[PDB]
């Protein structure tokens, strides 16, 4: 690992916060869509995407990937990971805080897994997905490419989820799906006074 | 910090392990409000207050801080607090065991944060607020003064909640209050036989 | 504790993860319902069953007992247990990753405490119950025997649950049993296109 870090991108300053944990001494903020082509003249420290949203994160990364830079993973030192979970190399993947990842999962690339989410034994997580807060994914679940899971949400063991699903804010999937959908929970009601 | 501690105060038994978890050798346990204006006669060792109830707390607190004694943070040393988050110093904050709290966060005076509760990125959670078991704040949400979040509920991100609420167990929080209000949640039916 | 162990056993590969993460240097894997009465002639590595399953565990574990071998705890180092909590010594208790177990807290025998769950001060958790990914018991709560806490489930404090309960996944417990029963939460609804 480099010494330095170039981050692009409030998911900024957490991803900075990751890099630091990790060995990383200096990060480096860039924020310029159009400044991008030019940015290869620049010294080839490690690259960071701390964007988004799935689908800017996917753009970018192909953009400064076809720069010359190499986009690391960041995963903060907190994060239990099993020896025999697979983590994609050098794919823009982030791993916050409190993250736990059991035997034999998959995780590819430039993947989000927001703090304390838990991917159990045997998932898949597809690429560009993001896995947010305190999201729970049983074992044997299979996240599709560009999911989104809301914070505290939860996949029953043995399911899949299609590319491009949303699954609500304290939402719980219960059902397999092949197509792509939008996956709701119960909304806190205000008691009337 | 001083070799004993004072806890005044089960949310004393757990108050107890967090302050030997950091260096404390000695807890003394007082729970005596009426002899409070003599303790004032005692060695100054820390104070820490293992109520409650908001607003207990409170009061206690007052009544111990104008009577010399340090009311000290009890931060339990899994808890992990980015380096930019504000912890009120000495302000008789309650983190549990594996607390997150997330870049710029800001936790003021008496919150309890209870164990693997989330804080996210630049979060407030006001006074004397009662953040519980497994709850979780997305990024950039204000929790009001004197708040209940319960069991395993949610915030999701950029919401603010007023002064005085309660959020009830498993309960999503979905929009923006001013207003306090009390915020319920579905109960587990019991299937029939 | 021994330097190889048996384990009896998806759940199997999780139980070799913990049990390396403790010293454990071999893992042996056995799955042999009618030879296990012949295995009693093996060196006497310490065991462990990496079932299921309350129930099955029960009856294989009464089984090895009664062949001569020592069935431990794996504790993953992770995991944080106050000094004051009871966790049946060499009793097939499993204790995943990210776990914590708080003050006077007490586990029996052949619990499994699933990664990331939580179990709050003065809880009894009864014989073979099994909480999961994400479950977590508010103070004071009693979990009978035989009992299963589904995916991201909680109960709030001072309740009982009795032996032989199914609480749902993302299901939250309010009401005090005596009787069995079983107790869903709410279903993601796929939104319609």
């Amino acid at each position: 690992r480099t010494e330095k870090i170039y981050i692009y991108g409030g998911h900024g300053l957490v991803c900075e916060d990751v890099a630091k944990n990790m060995g990383y001494k200096e990060c480096i903020f860039l924020d310029d869509f159009k400044g991008m082509k030019f940015e290869s003249t620049l010294p080839k420290y490690d690259f960071f995407i701390a964007i988004g949203n799935n689908e800017i994160r996917k753009k970018i990364y192909q953009k400064i990937s076809e720069n010359g830079f190499k986009i690391v993973n960041l995963i903060h030192k907190s994060a239990l990971i099993s020896p025999s979970a697979i983590v994609e190399e050098n794919a823009g993947i982030l791993i916050m805080p409190y993250v736990v990842i059991n035997a034999k999962a998959k995780i590819e690339k430039g993947v989000i897994l927001n703090t304390s989410s838990v991917i159990e034994h045997e998932c898949v997580i597809g690429e560009f997905s993001h896995v947010s807060v305190g999201a729970k994914c049983a074992g044997n679940v299979k996240i599709g490419k560009n999911c989104f899971l809301g914070i505290n949400s939860c996949v029953l063991p043995n399911l899949s989820l299609a590319d491009d699903s949303i699954l609500g804010g304290g939402a719980t999937l219960v059902k397999n799906q092949d197509e792509k959908g939008v996956f709701v929970g119960v909304p806190a009601k205000r008691m009337e006074g």
